[PDB]
């Protein structure tokens, strides 16, 4: 009488009462029984809900289908779905045989059912991967130990991000927002450190990082650290329009070797052309160090090129035919700009590199071949010099007279440079006003020096307490030099060396005794040689004191003339007969001092006449 | 004999001993058993441990609920915390009684157990949500099925970050940091890719991406690409204040159409009162581009706008009504700006639009009723014309006599430009210093022209290599010239229309051959059409070799007068007895033509004497 | 039997066939079956696959270690493996004797394993944290309930975001991207609602946020918010190199309270010495405001200091012993700047706070003992004074005859200023150059005011409609004033007041009448105290109608002198016999009032001689 205490221990697995279990047998009636068991393969399983009088039983395969007057139904399918599963002996490893869809097969302590097409074999020494893989239609893992190391797998080995969703603004509904994945949202940044950038002061080689980050695509890097990020491989060549963003002014990019000829950063164009210059980006917010001098970028055929709020410690940046470059809010120490154009085999000139409310310590700005360099509000101490133009190709053909480019600095300081602030070969069309200057002291230099020079302006500048002169100009000509003051310079305020048709308008010069620092200024105005034509002093105040206001030829051939200018004689027309004027106007007035009398030119009688009206 | 076999398979079930398991009936010792079993039920629970000797079964009702001498005690409650579970047949969907803590009932393959108060009967076609929800006091999911479908739904649905506590710098414990969400400390950022933004080169209409972004109370909006994001849909009014970053100027902002009227982004004020204008905001860091030429943006009402590292090309600016807008090291291509004023109804002005440490090539800027355009530090290239202002309406109300505005243009540089750099109508009190301008070669016009201009600087400016003059000045009164330079122009250096009380003071005219290019510029000063009075020329050097260094009537009457100008007389008081001055200074000396001797006002005798001493 | 109906259920149980169990005795053959019973403990387990025919049993212990002729295998450690568990009476807490690995013991309703030595007893009142912890070799949990509260301990307890492993571009395969988790990615930045940052409009005490954030060593915070940050505890000193970050300027950091001490932040510097000065940082993008007036932050002994795009309200910004401090791009409302320099006990000075687009309203800009105060391309309104300088110690010792510091203002515009627009004493080597000035109507004072003034230069400044002087020099020395235009001023243009050799040359003075404002202003320049030596006018254009054009002693003593200005006479050589001036130049021309007429000095007689020749 086996059969009804197997319905009683079926009952009590599934938790139902004996006599809702029945055995399958051919022609019955299924109706409101909720487990049925089959003799042939000893498996039970529950009925589907619903199952109304008069459907009788056909078949019930080794598949758990089961056929009957109204229909068929997949009793494996429906145990799935009721999570009542039958565990096989054995395992994947030593293989079995699938028959049903609630039977599992263990594979390393896991559970897996097939999805697939039944019944389903699986040789010896079988995975769920190596026998169809896991998802739909194949295996699909069961149960408490799958689940647990799937979790573990996917939240260690980087695909999790990818998988989670996410949208801006959830929960709240936002119009516009779409869905993207935590991975996609946070790869909206890149740091150097998510290509193994460190700032543990030289353990990482940070170039290494830089050079990956860019090669990836990446263009805008910022630095997480506040420390140092040691960089040891020369040479990384910037992408076009790079910006490397430090954390706000505190991490170095350093280079920490002994190597003067190491370099950081290399940006290089195809070409001398315009359409070959290669596009610049921008540095801005940190340190760029060394404990050696180097040259810490080298630019090669390049344009627009911005470096705001870096700090250079000992790092030189070299230029080769560039065009337009701004450095904005910096600090550079010991760390010279380095400007050229030898590399510009078309032209041989590069472009326009600006500077602006920065602060200089020992750091010149030297460009040579270079138009438009532009310094303005900017404050520059010490070094040996602190702007420097130079003209490689000095020679012209006629008519051409000569070879310059104009410098434009405005309402700037330099202060305490040991040599010349300003050494400016070639510098034509140029515009400096409202500059104060205190140089040369530590070499005994003019303050200023401009040696060749046409068609310029030095317009209300300060020049005081310099080495030299305040401003020696050389071979400068038709230029205008208005409102400058020259006070307390240890050999005179402003000089002349062969120059031609020059204006001295207003200003002042001598010496204040200002606490702080001066000279007693021996000399205001020197025409130093003795050499120069055309040069008009009018309305210059200068110092009572002053031992030599003017030294300059007046003399009527020389063009040289003064006109209120305190201390010092207007000048006036006079010379033998021989030097009258030869086309002079209407009542011009001379004194002949071969006669010893003023005479006036008479336009009607053409001659020249004494006062009371007679020829001479 | 069915008791003992039964409790043979409850024991094999809870995996216990068979003398451990006990059927229930009233009055019965519980002591040491671990299961009892429910007659009426069939159901089968743990007991709870610890029962001790002497303590009787009294109750054991609906719930299994069990009542003894004790007390009482929830199995179905017990069964849940031992995870004990019977579930039920059928499912949600055909309804079904739920009557035990630890029953479950089967909805989409998935189990639910109910937490709330019971009994209670599910209806066909119901859901855990439509029945009470998911909660506590209500439906609380059970096991393997409902874990993974909730957990892979979670991930999937965008709620998943939201659930992730957070806090920065776990696992170290930093004071002060607080927990967040992951999805709260995401939403810190903006980009427009979080709004459907994509730089796919006009698939994707990024003009939506924008409105929808904004309207979500976004402000700050990054662009993640380096590509085209194409803009489609016209007129998007940007909020108050907003920012808009670009990729480190890598991306394009991008008009493709070929309609010359679109325009991007409006910005508008509710009126044109100071209480009524719209705060601006900042574009940076990006390219805005069209193939056709285009007003990229409308601004009106508005003010405090800013645009900064932003390279324009095609893309006029459009301001009526604007106060203070600051362009900032951007790059002008074929890109001009427009302001106008006519829509201030109050006051009829615009103010303050600023250009600093900008390059611009064919980009005029063209303003109209504005007051202080500011130009400093910038390159202009190329274009019809540089710079121009106009007033639009000239009418005083006596004792008014002018209208007009200042503009301040400072350490600039103007190159080939087609017509006027400079094209100033109704310029006053406008300081323009230390500025480079060479134009107009195209089209043989003047580098410079002012137009209507009072009280006035132009100081130390270069003017070199024009198609006509270097800078023409017509209806210019009370107005001062400074140090400037007028090399190589065309036609003339500087020259003067109907102009009234002018200071022409220093700097210098000619020509110096310097290579690059110039004219031989033939005239240095002319007052063109002889009808300007009170034109005062002072220290100027002018080139010996200039064919008409000065060109201006000086006669007695007219109130011009030359000195210490190089290659031109002194200006001498002379004329006829006629032309005598009424009132002299005393001494005054005047060359009479008439008589044709030089004569002295004595102001003793009150009478002209000649140089014996004689009245004439 | 009850042998065989135990089997039927164990293989009920197991899902096996009923001839597929077997009981455990010694010596049988274990070939064949998939389940063994042992009936001492009752326990069933699942057999190990591959036991071959003629494998004949020899122990089964309590830890259901089976031993058989071909070797020996551990039935709970294959029972776990298939999850086949026992879940064993009562719980920790009762405590329990754990026998084998598939035995289960609840602990706060859910189930855990032990994984360790065999047998394991826990005592009453254990956790499984308190009897061994939670791990391999230990307690394992198992089960639907222990991982669900796992899953929600993990997630929500902040520990989550560290166990999800990132790289940056997942799924590509960027090379040089490496292995990070989604906690540190997230750590990259800092905003300050990390920190407990809430703009609530004074709910949330923000101060402590910051204090807290940075105390973290974070440097650069953002602000997430658009809304009132309020701040209610002073004196939050910050770290060197702090950036703090607004929301495209739209939050505020607003005092709420009503005590005008009320201060933000201090910047603290360890001593005077430059070494010392704490390093500033950027406060950016964003409005700091308050109610009442207060001086929100008070920097002591620091350098670099810099503020972008800033809105100041009610703001003032106080810095004592500071060097270098840029202010760009900012909005001041009635929020001064004031700069001191009486902590620097080495030098008492502080060195260049920099103005450059700013615009202000109500914001004087007060600085004493401090070198080069540059201001430019600002626009400053209203308020008291805009620009004030002062100097501590004014006594000097001889040689020293005076004491002062340069300021730069240039091409800077200064509107409707109720007193002074330039307030400047101790002004020494300063460069004003090509500014606009309309100041002092509402108080009847001078436009700008330099009282104390050593070798400066004044260039190309406009000075219209001011309440009294458009400028007054008052002892002023050796400096500059060229192109200068004075407009429309109540009392005067320029001014002088004790002052000794200053050039005053071209641009021009009167009235234009133009639109938008202007007095008719009755005097061009005048020596108010006739006191003044060695002034030089030249080459100045003075409006015919002005009732006074020139103010001035030009006797021979003074030094005095005017030439080619328009309307007033020029300085001519005159006087009686005795007072022929000594040592005259060669042909000097003298009127001798005496004799009535005039005469020359010939240098080769040595004698005065008449125009005919004759001695005198
Ligand atoms: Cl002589």
């Amino acid at each position: 009488t086996s059969i009804e205490v197997n319905k009683q221990s079926i009952a009590r697995n599934f938790g139902v009462k004996e006599d809702e279990v029945i055995y399958f047998t051919a022609g019955i009636d299924l109706s409101g029984f909720k487990v049925i068991y089959d003799e042939s393969t000893q498996r039970a399983y529950s009925l589907p809900f619903g199952i109304v009088s008069g459907t009788t039983a056909i078949s019930l395969d080794e598949r758990a289908i089961l056929t009957h007057s109204a229909g068929s139904v997949d009793l494996g399918e429906l145990a799935v779905s009721r999570e009542e599963y039958v565990t096989l002996p054995g395992s994947f490893n030593f293989g079995h045989t699938i028959n049903v869809k609630n039977e599992l097969l263990v594979h390393d302590d896991k559970k897996y059912r097939w999805d697939g097409s039944l019944p389903k074999v699986v040789a010896a020494g079988s995975t769920p991967d190596s026998s169809g893989g896991v998802g739909l239609g194949a295996w699909l893992s069961v149960g408490d130990a799958a689940l647990r190391a799937e979790l573990n797998t996917k939240v260690s080995d980087g695909t999790f991000p990818a998988t989670i969703k996410y949208k801006y603004g959830l929960p709240s509904v936002i119009d516009g927002a779409i869905y993207r994945t935590v991975q996609d949202k946070l790869d909206d940044f890149v740091f150097l450190e998510d290509f193994g950038g460190k700032d543990d002061a030289g353990s990482t080689d940070n170039s290494i990082a830089f050079r990956k980050a860019f090669a990836s695509g990446a263009r805008k890097i910022r630095l997480r650290g506040s420390g140092v990020y040691g960089m040891a491989t020369r040479d990384i060549e910037l992408p076009a329009k790079y910006e490397i963003i430090g954390n706000a002014k505190n991490p170095e990019i350093k280079y920490l070797g002994t190597d003067t000829s190491f370099t950081m950063f290399t940006l290089t164009g195809s070409g001398p052309a315009s359409n070959q210059w290669k596009q610049g980006g921008m540095f801005r917010d940190l340190i760029i160090s060394s404990d050696v001098k180097i040259n810490w970028m080298l630019g090669r055929h390049v344009q627009n090129l911005d470096y705001d709020r870096v700090f250079f410690y000992n790092s030189a940046t070299v230029l080769n035919n560039y065009h337009y470059v701004n450095f904005t809010r910096c600090e550079r120490w010991g760390s010279a700009f380095i400007g050229r154009a030898d590399l510009n085999t078309i032209q041989f000139i590069s472009e326009s590199p600006k500077f602006h409310l920065c602060f200089s310590s020992g750091s010149p700005i030297d460009v040579w071949d270079t138009a438009d360099l532009a310094i303005t509000k900017c404050t520059m101490f010490a070094g040996d010099y602190a702007v420097r133009t130079r003209v490689t190709q000095k020679q012209v053909t006629a008519p051409d007279l000569f070879a310059g480019y104009p410098v434009l600095i405005t309402c700037s300081v330099f202060d305490a440079v040991r040599g010349h602030a300003w050494d400016l070969e070639g510098s034509v069309y140029s515009t400096i006003t409202g500059n104060l200057v205190s140089a040369g002291r530590d070499t005994n230099s003019h303050g200023a020096y401009i040696k060749g020079g046409r068609s310029l302006s030095l317009t209300g500048n300060v020049f005081t307490y310099c080495g030299n002169y305040g401003l020696v100009l050389e071979d400068v000509q038709q230029s205008g030099f208005v409102g400058n003051v020259f006070n307390g310079n240890k050999t005179g305020g402003l000089g002349t060396l062969a120059c031609k048709d020059l204006s001295i308008v207003g200003g002042s010069m001598g010496t204040t005794y200002v606490r702080g620092g001066y000279y007693t200024q021996p000399v205001g105005y020197s025409d130093i040689s003795s050499n120069s034509t055309g040069i008009l002093l009018s309305g210059v105040a200068f110092d009572e004191a002053l031992t030599t206001k003017v030294y300059l030829d007046t003399s009527i051939t020389t063009r040289n003339k003064v006109i209120n200018c305190s201390g010092v004689p207007d000048t006036i027309a006079r010379g033998s007969t021989a030097n009258r004027p030869a086309n002079p106007q209407a009542s011009y007035q001379y004194y002949d001092t071969t006669l010893g009398i003023p005479i006036w030119w008479n336009s009607v009688s053409g001659t020249w006449k004494n006062a009371a009206g007679a020829d001479v």
